[PDB]
């Protein structure tokens, strides 16, 4: 399942650092590195544009003042992944901008149905901060099996 044609996509998420996501483009340009013209070339446009709008922004606003390891550091947890930062700066974008609604329309196209808590089947809460073992057993390592009592995070995540 989590190997899908997404591996071919890799386009970053607005909550994944860069560097991680460009990390998984990395690991297949590294084995289909047979047309490095093309390839090359590619990732010039490619990673830039494989970010998500608001990170391709600030890249393009903050480059004069980041080299190149601070420009990938700043794409790194756009505003902070669990990082309130980020939900409040959407706030101040949200009054400031009124391209805020049109990406509020826009989300009409996107499948924002991540939101379901995954083990609990409601959006109720967000399975990235809800740890009950309710079912399914052991996401952590197993996904459709092993048994998450005795599935402690050891050399995996
Ligand atoms: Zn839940
Ligand atoms: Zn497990």
């Amino acid at each position: 399942m989590y190997s899908p044609t997404s591996i071919l996509d890799i386009r970053q998420g607005p909550k994944e650092p860069f560097r991680d996501y460009v990390d998984r483009f990395y690991k297949t340009l590294r084995a289909e590195q047979a047309s490095q013209e093309v390839k090359n070339a590619a990732t010039e446009t490619l990673l830039v544009q494989n970010a998500n709008p608001d990170c391709k922004t600030i890249l393009k606003a903050l480059g004069p003042g980041a080299t190149l390891e601070e420009m990938m550091t700043a794409c790194q947890g756009v505003g902070g992944p669990g990082h309130k930062a980020r939900v409040l700066a959407e706030a101040m974008s949200q009054v400031t901008n009124p391209a805020t609604i049109m990406i509020q329309k826009g989300n009409f196209r996107n499948q924002r149905k991540t939101v379901k808590c995954f083990n609990c089947g409601k959006e109720g809460h967000i399975a990235k901060n809800c740890r009950a073992p309710r079912k399914k057993g052991c996401w952590k390592c197993g996904k459709e099996g092993h048994q998450m009592k005795d599935c402690t995070e050891r050399q995996a995540n």
